């Protein structure tokens, strides 16, 4: 990554590098993956995103969609941006460059620590992330219209159950809910907060 | 988060990551999860306080709570400070910006290393906090009413149960005290220490 | 804690946090826990403080009666040390400024890093220590009377039973011992050194 | 490594050490262990790189196709930069001093941190690479003309194992599926993406 | 303990806590225990010294027995250093002052950090490994003469144990061997080295 | 050990004391634990090389031999390098004083940070690889003559017991390959590499 010491290049640690490949391999990609991605690489070069997608073992339908969606925002890129070199000056990056196929790491170094910075690792990041949640939207096992509540569960799991699989997805509580509770979150009414529905059914 | 080195951004770590989730998943909304939630976001960005927020994989019901509370603190923040720009300077926050839906890191850490300091990690830290008492409440699954001292329970045990409930919830104790120790507990008379009372029944 | 980097601020790290929670976890109440606290809180705030004793799950009689003693040592602190501000100057500490509870981080940091320094940290981790020997002491399931040496059992094993205890509680040894180590440790004489005494009973 | 402070060099870590080796134990040499060796021998000297690859236990087969790989690039330098010393200055570096076989440590200090560098580490790393992929490619059990979608097999399953086997060796995955995902993929046409087609044979 | 940054404290780390716990759990008081102390106490200040000590749960027996040692030794240093103060000048240490118990850890920062330094961390140190080693000799199993090599064991795991036994309480090995070895070991003669008595017998 | 801060004595960590126990622990001396003695040793002083010796528990006979393999190395230094002092200056090591039997910490340090330096630690730990290796040769269970391909052994399998063989011992890998492998590998003639062999056979 690049870090303050000035802002200057450091290795990326085994720490990093093993807790990715574990959230990876124990929850494949459940949403909650995609926050952990993005702060496991704070500051990373595109060099570091690289290393941490080739890094995982498992999950290479995935992995083949995340490059169609890389290669789709780097032809876009590409379209807004064309390049046109100058002894020793910094060279305008194409998307290849971005995504760290074409580039070195001392000209991504170059154009993350520049003034006015170019900010190629958080572009790539940006790109790696909307290609992930679309993979955890198609792993998504369940339609939110079928998450309904069982005779005897309880509120609070089928409620879990609900915004899980909503998570995953993206009136319909109550319609979903049991017979026994949804006759309490209708007499409630109007404008009733998550948290008095599952007290009202708890 | 944000610490000395002057104050400047650190990367959140993944210790500090792993540690929050773990006591999530070993723990659940147990009230000793507030204040490691508080110590493993010392110095925290309103960035960083969201990424342990949405690194949590259950809970959704709960998480869903936690926006409310967080809502309804933003939109008081707006009613009491309403914002109203002048080319590279510091816009005031709304609720959105503290709570990081609408603020970007930079932002962030120039309000944060201000003179004077506008810390919206703290003030959002503070939301989460109130949001997750009201959650560690509704999931508390035994009133103080109904802890009992067994017959053959160790008033030692008892007393646990009582102030961990008492706890999750927020005289009592020797009338839920078993027969033979509430009689010794009330044969030592007004003003008894905790300390007393347990030697007492010991 | 506050060290030095210069004496600064320094944010209670993940080790130091999850170090602490578990040798409650695997030790409760045994004596070589008051140790491992005091090490663990080398530096550590007021706030330190309460978050290593608020990060405790179980236990909750102890932590009770641990509130009971910092109340009473804060009243006394009180009763010795009585307060009176003048604009942005530092005010005297009352008993529940040096237990945390109406303190501000800021002004803990400003009454440890003043010269001469008014170290609210050592004073409350003394308080906490003097609660904690309490709890120890109460929690000793044996009395020193009744740890006697078995028939078969080695004397190294029997002795380590009777320190353990003597350790917990706070010529007995020769009295406690079985017949045929009595016997030679009579034989012995006055002056004899532990290791003296274990090795005529090898 | 030779890492920032200045270009000074730093012990190889425990956690590198420690890593490198139980990567290899769990995974062998499945694909994923090529960017996990680049990034655990980030900054490397060539000591480093030795110290790595003699650390591995098992697999001697594959260490000796690398020694021949490396004896082979070792052998290409030597035709392309032929060496011909002066006192106290820096000799050229042969084949051999690049693989660290016949360089001291402070001789491949010399050359990594000179101005303009003479990057030994990433020259040898990348002879090392090649000889590992090499390696990963015979061990790949199983040609891509064998990976066809079973009757019963979700088409994820299918997939992942389709490009899993196209990783490790180096139209074709409608061909493999199976008749009734096939005579749908057939349907959607030309210019098709992996994302419609996973969406399509859900 | 006391590092370079000039001479400071740190505070003890919960990994060397942590360690120091774990093998003397694991290995009890093997002799090995004594290096592995040494070394993890490296830079110790006496409060540091009485923290690893006190922080040990079991083994209380031994724990006393050191007193006694440390009490021996503290007691010959008033002898030979006999004590005599004026306003913000260095005291000179008594033996109860070397061991932690009548002095303060300022007064040991004093000390450790004078020119010319008073090192009274490595003086008590000396005094606990002196009586550690006593511990290590009283709970050795075995006598040396006892060591005997089997009839269809090893001459390798013969010798493994003979010295095992050896450095627990501190010709013989020939004449302890079995009668097949002892023949061969007889016929090499005098001046035979231990890798060609064991290459003889394998 | 010794590192740049200005070369400085920092305390050997319980990470290395750690990693070092372990690998000896679930390796023994299997030939890549010699290459990661090495590495944990980096830096070290004679000191450090001692303590990592000191605190292996098993293995007693080859610690023995270790000495042996020293005091040789020693002897023979003696002879090369005859010592002759001056008030505040720096005496010439002898053998036993690179050994760290007869030096101080503060001898060593004075040696290894000297201009120039005499590498005392580097010249130590040289010895010990010496005596290391020894140790490796003999406790290798089988002779290269008899690691012979089973009828039904996978090439490579017995390729890597071949090899594994060959380094704990230090046209034969055809010899002791199975008849039809034997007829492959003829059948491709002179100058095949491994490689080349690897895949006749698979
Ligand atoms: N082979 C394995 N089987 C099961 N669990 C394993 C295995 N290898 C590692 N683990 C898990 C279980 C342990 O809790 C954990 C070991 O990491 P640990 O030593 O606790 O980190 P650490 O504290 O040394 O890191 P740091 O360097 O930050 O201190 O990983």
């Amino acid at each position: 990554p690049i870090v303050q010491n000035q802002m200057v290049h450091q290795c990326i640690s085994p720490r990093t590098l093993n807790a990715w490949v574990k959230v990876v391999e124990e929850k494949a990609f459940s949403p909650e993956v995609i926050p952990m991605f993005s702060a496991l690489s704070c500051g990373a070069t595109p060099q570091d995103l690289n290393t941490m997608l080739n890094t995982v073992g498992g999950h290479q339908a995935a992995m083949q969609m995340l490059k169609e969606t890389i290669n789709e925002e780097a032809a876009e890129w590409d379209r807004l941006h064309p390049v046109h070199i100058a002894p020793g000056q910094m060279r305008e990056p194409r998307g290849s460059d971005i995504a760290g196929t074409t580039s070195t790491l001392q000209e991504q170094i170059g154009w993350m620590t520049h003034n006015p910075p170019i900010p190629v690792g958080e572009i790539y990041k940006r790109w790696i992330i909307l290609g992930l949640n679309k993979i955890v939207r198609m792993y998504s096992p369940t339609s939110i219209l079928d998450i309904r509540q069982g005779p005897k569960e309880p509120f609070r799991d089928y409620v879990d159950r609900f915004y899980k699989t909503l998570r995953a997805e993206q009136t319909l509580l109550v319609q979903n809910a049991n017979p026994d509770c949804k006759t309490i979150l209708k007499a409630l009414g109007p404008g009733a907060t998550l948290e008095e529905m599952m007290t009202a059914c708890q």
